């Protein structure tokens, strides 16, 4: 679920303000995303977006009947480390995995302040 | 901006995990929204959605081509009381007031556990 994805961003990036930081960044961090991603951080978001589309297509997720952000999973934070709990059923695990990789992705890419809050209609 | 709405809610509602309880609630607390709101709280979300639609059609917001969640404004919190700064220019003032109106509304509307994470495809 969305709140769990934010939780993971805070786990991976302890002092982060995930909504402040990564909503409205680039062409892809935010609802939707078109165009060429502007950088590594943006490409993380595009990957997340792709992953969710792939979850919606997943046979295991066939009873998912809204947005993967509405699907809860079980996860744990351990000293900066995220673990998708092994108990998760298949759809929950796949979506927890989407989020966890994006979280780790966020923590490794450079943050470029100028890429934040783009006029996506002119540049994406 | 959406991160500000998140802190507005934490202001009016001390307990609060905004993404956790208010997101994916009823037919209108979450993305889009169609259908008949399922309770007063759900109407708080419907009303905010409409405020945002208003915000995009408001002449003072004409240079805001994105979505109002990406518009930053200036606000304050004291004693669970929300302040939209006098120094907001008109769009920002409007959007801040949509967000303040909603957070207050959330704070007085009953939260009905059984309306959380509704099958919107089925029920909205
Ligand atoms: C202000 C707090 C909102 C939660 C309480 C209010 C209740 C109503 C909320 C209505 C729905 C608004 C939330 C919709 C946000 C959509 O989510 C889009 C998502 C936001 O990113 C969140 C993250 F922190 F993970 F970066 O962009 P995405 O590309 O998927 O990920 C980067
Ligand atoms: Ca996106
Ligand atoms: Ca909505």
């Amino acid at each position: 679920a969305l709140w769990q994805f934010r939780s993971m961003i805070k786990c991976a990036i302890p002092g982060s303000h995930p909504l402040m930081d990564f909503n409205n960044y680039g062409c892809y961090c935010g609802l939707g995303g078109s165009g060429t991603p502007v950088d590594e951080l943006d490409r993380c978001c595009e990957t997340h977006d792709n992953c969710y589309r792939d979850a919606k297509n997943l046979d295991s997720c066939k009873f998912l009947v809204d947005n993967p952000y509405t699907e809860s999973y079980s996860y744990s934070c351990s000293n900066t480390e995220i673990t998708c709990n092994s108990k998760n059923n298949a759809c929950e695990a796949f979506i927890c995995n989407c989020d966890r990789n994006a979280a780790i992705c966020f923590s490794k890419a450079p943050y470029n302040k100028e890429h934040k809050n783009l006029d996506t209609k002119k540049y994406c």
